[PDB]
């Protein structure tokens, strides 16, 4: 599936499209 992108939230924004952040980190929604 879609592996965790494990980026940290910068300013309420990820970096990889397709995430959301989850607790400031970006895991796949």
């Amino acid at each position: 599936g879609l592996p965790v992108c494990g980026e940290t939230c910068v300013g309420g924004t990820c970096n990889t499209p397709g995430c959301t952040c989850s607790x400031g980190v970006c895991t796949r929604n």
